[PDB]
């Protein structure tokens, strides 16, 4: 057998070879099966002779090969044969398939598709033939003899593949199946066929099997449809994520899902490296543009992809713009949606890109390093770009929200990833020490948070310590923030503490003022955290107990500093003030310093206090002024020196009750009383006097505070308190804002004591005060004035001034006391102060809103509508009994309180209706001739309303009727309520414009379109009223013009939208009917309004061009679509 075939190969073609074949016909099965079992290399050339013994020139040759080919294939898959034998066989089969005729190749390939139905091949190695078969087919464009011939090589190859896609691929070989298409040239249809069919499988595989498949799919894209490949992978995982995230609301998968997603992301970034189009496509695809998309565009997965794509340099700038701009859009839209009810009806809420990126950080935990670098770097770009700027140099909601997300990314990455912890920190600090005058505060806050998070990481942190060297070179505001935040580290690392001491030690010697002002803040801060244990008898730290490790701090540590600080009391007034403030804070935290601080304060007063009993100027106010060379400065703000000694004494008496101190605190008590009694008794000369004036004004204001807290009892002291005010008022008339030296706790207590407090024995307390009555509203003026100063900055003058808990408390205290007086002219102030209170509590203390309302007595919305009722009732009362001219001022800010409160009302709510409907009642049932009042009532009306074009169309009917045609009255609606409905409607147009642009971008839809019509329809009716009517020529004319041309731009936008939508067409009655409703009620009435202007008077062109362009696209619309409506607009 074997040998006899060897001669035929070395003899010649045809006669020798082909004749032996016809002799056999029986088993090339049993022969080949066992001939490789004997020797595989004897089988290796067995084909070469037999294949050249059966050419395509003869059929018995060609139709014989088909049997051989099927036997080789059968053995390769079924047999256990070694891979050298296996791959040698398919080696030959692949290289000899070239010349087989069209009919046979089709049969061969259909045998594969036949195998595909159900087989255990265990081998796709058979399938490696398929590519060569399918290509050899497409070579021949000629009809072939099979069945109905009617088909070229390309079409049988297309129908073969076509069938391969409709048959089920087994879970086992499907990877090898997809790697088979790798070598086969395809049509776009054949591609999308193979692709979309591979995709149909994803949902059928165990998750861990997808990444290799996705890899195998992506190698096809290289020849093959980028956008659809990506969109597929993205869409698959987006959905997969969606489910897992709903499993989270009710680790397990997280290991697999996210590890795979990382590998998958890692795979496509890898492709983007080799092919840039792939990248440029991923960007083109994901890019927001019209905003309906970026909500559905970006998902945690795609964002993570983008962020990992960052690692390829060239794409970085782009990835960041996309993300940066999407974070703003995402917010600015949701910011809009919350503003209008109608938008909520049309558009459902959307997860915003913000909380998406944060989920990326969250999910980044599982082996995503590639994603972190771009993550932290993005977080910074937000903080960099959206951080506050001009506030330092003489809707930012987005600016803020962006910046915070920048911080949150940064903080949360830090928490999650140990390896970048250092780089995040270095990056923050280096901005702090390096950045300009440009405000760094937001960066210090993050620095604070990182530290506070885990002080243990940074305890050492030379990078923090090294920062201190710039302590003098940095702005005081920075140094404070830096020190405050750095505290938890100081309590831990000795070497950092000691290094800060040494730095501060010599900071004190800096000539420059601001430098020393910093050094002080530092020491003062140290003293708050640092104790001694000394020689003695919030838990600061003992600097003293380790003497081997500290070369600087000793038992003298606390006193050493106070002495160092003492010298500043002889320095500029500005410093002394700062040292007075510090001493109190410090004293409160450190008990042992009471003597040392007090001593210093005491001996300071000794300079300004006349000891000789009764030399009537009890304090020497001449020494408070220094003069050098034509300039008169105040040194030593005595009024604060007094306040400080007051608040310390008050503390020492108050708190420490567990000797040379008791002699100190008596002698100062003696001195304060002595001053108390004795006290009641432009050009350089005058510049000094004015200072002294408000010095005393303060001194009296301080002595007032002191004699109250001395004893809250006697009528005898309140007699002094009044007399002390009588001295204060005395100078206050003789001549002021944040200047109130009364601590806010005091301004609370006494206002609670004056109004609410009666039950106490003394009516003479109140009377000594109430009877003056200027003191009465002076005491209400400080409170009202400090609350206001509390909205200018976050601070307030005295002790616990910046403590947000003590401030909230004092706010609650003061509020309900102003409420007691307003339920019962001072009563006017209370409202004004009461007003500023609410506004502060809401826009600062918001989370404490629930607490706040409780101090005043669904439940949050309950408290709101309760207070609203009390106010809306006293507004109605002001109106119902209103006498002629009464108050434009009380009516104004009474509405302000309501508008502030109404924002607490849930937009759904039963209570919210009570407020809206009630307002609607006042609008219809009232009027008045002061413009101030209506614009407010309207704004409040609108404010509540838009969360519920009627009002607009109706409001115009009024102005239109009460003006022109050439409840609010002539003086009311003409100048004012005109501009409002115009502005309001303009906004309602911007809405429509966005809707109109939204639908265009999609390349439930109708439900919106008909709402757009009804919206625009009611608006045309609105303008018609105004376009008819005469209005004062000054402004409202121009505003009505601008507003008009806007509708025409909106309609034009609605028009060229249907030019687009009807290319794919019917333009239903909705559209049509109202299209000519414009060319009847508007167009002509407009042309007539422009003539009103020129005939009266003796922008303009912008109205006509708008109407012209409006018609120009109606001409294009009507012609190219269906209806003659434009010809019906002229009728």
């Amino acid at each position: 057998m074997d040998l006899k075939i060897l001669s035929l190969a070395t003899d010649k073609t045809t006669d020798k070879l082909q004749e032996f074949l016809q002799t056999l016909k029986d088993d090339d099965l049993a022969s080949l099966l066992q001939n490789q079992a004997v020797k595989g290399r004897a089988v290796g050339t067995l084909l070469r002779a037999v294949l050249k013994g059966s050419p395509c020139s003869e059929e018995d040759g060609a139709l014989r090969r088909y049997k051989i080919y099927s036997c080789c294939i059968q053995l390769v898959e079924s047999g256990d044969l070694q891979q050298d034998v296996a791959s040698e066989i398919i080696g030959l089969l692949m290289l000899e398939v070239h010349h087989f005729p069209g009919p046979l190749l089709v049969d061969l390939a259909s045998d594969f598709v036949g195998a595909v139905r159900e087989d255990r091949l265990v081998n796709g190695k058979s399938l490696e033939l398929l590519p060569i078969i399918l290509t050899a087919l497409a070579t021949k464009k000629e009809v072939l003899a099979c069945g109905k011939g009617d088909l070229n090589g390309e079409e049988y190859k297309r129908q073969l593949i076509d069938t391969l896609c409709s048959v089920r691929w087994p879970q086992r070989y499907m990877i090898q199946l997809t790697s088979v298409f790798k070598d086969v040239c395809l049509t776009p249809e054949e591609m999308n066929l193979v692709v979309a069919k591979v995709l149909t499988m994803f949902s059928k595989l165990n998750l861990q099997e997808i990444p290799p498949l996705v890899y195998q799919l992506l190698v096809l894209s290289s020849k093959g449809s980028r956008r659809s490949v990506l969109d597929g992978i993205i869409a698959f995982f987006r959905e997969l994520d969606k489910q897992h995230r709903e499993e989270q609301s009710s680790t397990a998968p997280a290991d697999e899902l996210y590890h795979v997603e990382g590998t998958v992301i890692l795979h496509i970034v890898f492709a983007i490296k080799l092919d840039c189009e792939l990248g440029r496509e991923l960007l083109k695809h994901l890019k927001a543009g019209q905003q309906g998309d970026p909500s559905k565009c970006l998902c945690p997965f795609s964002i993570a992809l983008l962020l990992s794509l960052t690692r390829i340099q060239r794409f970085e700038e782009q990835v960041f713009d996309l993300l940066k701009t999407s974070v703003v859009k995402s917010f600015k839209d949701l910011q809009l949606l919350q503003g209008s009810k109608f938008l909520q009806t049309l558009v459902p809420q959307r997860t915003c890109v913000s909380t998406m990126i944060l989920e990326v950080v969250r999910n980044s935990v599982h082996s995503w390093d590639h994603v972190t670098q771009g993550l932290i770097e993005f977080g910074f770009i937000l903080m960099d770009s959206y951080g506050p700027k001009k506030i330092l140099d003489g809707s930012k909601m987005t600016n803020q929200h962006a910046c915070k997300l920048g911080a949150n990314i940064l903080l949360e990455t830090f928490k999650i990833h140990e390896m970048i912890r250092q780089e995040i920190l270095e990056q923050v600090l280096n901005r702090v020490v390096t950045r300009t005058s440009s405000p760094i505060n937001h960066f210090l806050d993050l620095f604070s948070d990182i530290i506070m998070y885990a002080p243990l990481i940074l305890q050492n942190c030379s990078k923090v310590t090294e920062t201190f060297d710039y302590l003098t070179f940095l702005p005081l505001q920075t140094v404070q923030g830096l020190l405050k935040a750095v505290q938890p580290l100081l309590k831990i690392s000795m070497s950092m503490r000691d290094s800060l001491i040494l730095v501060l030690r010599k900071a004190m010697f800096a000539s420059q003022l601001d430098a020393r002002k910093s050094a002080v803040a530092g020491f003062l801060l140290l003293l708050k955290n640092f104790k001694v244990l000394g020689s003695l008898p919030v838990t600061q730290v003992r600097v003293d107990v380790h003497s081997r490790y500290s070369a600087v701090a000793n038992e003298t540590f606390c006193l050493e500093i106070i002495d160092s600080l003492k010298r500043s009391l002889g320095q500029q007034a500005d410093i002394r003030l700062m040292l007075y403030d510090g001493f109190y804070d410090v004293l409160r935290r450190n008990s042992q310093l009471a003597s040392s601080i007090m001593q210093t304060l005491f001996s300071q007063l000794k300079q300004f206090y006349e000891p000789e009993p009764d030399l009537l100027p009890p304090l020497k106010l001449g020494a408070c002024v220094l003069t050098q060379g034509s300039q008169i400065f105040l040194q030593e703000p005595l009024d604060h020196l007094l306040s400080c000694i007051q608040h310390c004494l008050a503390w020492y008496k108050s708190r420490v009750v567990p000797e040379e101190e008791e002699e100190l605190y008596s002698e100062l008590d003696d001195m304060l009383e002595s001053i108390t009694v004795r006290m009641i008794k432009n050009t350089n000369v005058g510049i000094k006097n004015n200072i002294c004036a408000c010095l005393i004004m303060g001194v009296c204001e301080v002595l007032m505070e002191y004699n109250f807290s001395i004893s809250n009892f006697s009528k005898s002291k309140f007699e002094e308190i009044l007399s002390l005010f009588t001295c204060y008022k005395k100078f206050s008339d003789i001549l002021k804002v944040s200047d109130s030296l009364l601590s806010l706790k005091f301004v609370s207590d006494l206002l609670t004591a004056l109004f609410r407090d009666s039950i106490q024995s003394h009516e003479e307390s109140l009377s000594v005060l109430r009877s003056s009555g200027e003191f009465m509203h002076y005491a209400v003026n400080v409170t009202l004035q400090k609350i206001q100063q509390l909205i200018r900055t976050g601070h307030v003058s005295g002790p616990d001034g910046q403590n947000p808990d003590k401030i909230f408390q004092n706010l609650c205290d003061i509020t309900r006391v102003l409420l007691w007086r307003y339920t019962s002219s001072i009563s006017l102030l209370c409202l004004e102060g009461l007003q500023k209170t609410f506004s502060v509590v809401l826009q600062f203390y918001q989370p404490k809103v629930q607490q706040f309302l409780q101090a005043l007595d669904v439940t949050v919305t309950q408290r709101a509508s309760f207070q609203i009722r009390q106010f809306q009732r006293s507004l109605l009362n002001l109106l119902s009994s209103e006498e002629d001219d009464f108050n434009s001022k009380e009516a104004l800010l009474l509405i302000a309180v309501l508008s502030t409160l109404s924002r607490l009302l849930e937009p759904t709510s039963p209570q919210f209706v009570q407020m809206l409907s009630w307002t609607s009642k006042i609008c219809k049932e009232y009027s008045q001739e002061d413009a101030s009042f209506c614009k407010s009532l309207m704004n409040l009306f609108f404010s509540l309303h838009v969360l519920y074009v009627t009002l607009l169309r109706d409001l115009s009917q009024d102005i239109h009727g009460q003006l022109g045609d050439i409840v609010v009255n002539l003086r009311t609606a003409a100048p004012t309520v005109c501009l409002l409905v115009l502005s309001q409607a303009e906004k309602v147009l911007e809405e429509v414009d966005w809707l109109i642009a939204k639908i265009k971008g999609s390349a439930p839809t109708l439900l919106i379109e008909k709402a757009i019509v009804m919206q625009l329809g009611t608006l045309v009716t609105f303008f018609h009223e105004l376009v008819q009517t005469a209005l004062p020529s000054g402004s409202c004319v121009d505003t009505l013009l601008k507003g008009l041309s806007k509708i025409y731009s909106t309609l034009t936008a609605f028009v060229k939208y249907y030019l687009q939508v009807c290319q794919s067409s019917g333009i239903p009655n909705t559209v049509e009917k109202l299209v000519k409703l414009s060319g009847s009620h508007l167009t002509p009435v407009c042309y007539s309004f422009i003539s009103y202007v020129q005939n009266k008077s003796s922008p303009i062109p912008n109205l006509v061009f708008a109407i012209e362009q409006y018609e120009k696209f109606l001409i294009q619309l009507s012609k190219k679509s269906k209806v003659n409506l434009m010809q019906h607009m002229k009728l």
